[PDB]
């Protein structure tokens, strides 16, 4: 319940900005992608709310 609820509305800016018809497969890899990356380090909208995302719970 903690990181099940927060992961959700991280893919509902992957759906818009590449399409939801893609696979769920692929949207797996470019979920993981995005959150790996910036939490060790209209597109302004997007990455306000990302980073606020990766804030919240455990990743490494």
């Amino acid at each position: 319940p903690s990181n099940v609820e927060t992961y959700e509305q991280i893919l509902q800016w992957v759906t818009e900005v590449l399409g939801n018809d893609i696979p769920h497969d692929l949207i797996i890899g470019t979920a993981d992608i995005f959150i790996r990356q910036l939490k060790e380090n209209g597109i302004n909208i997007d990455s306000l709310k990302f980073n606020e995302l990766v804030k919240l719970m455990k990743n490494i």
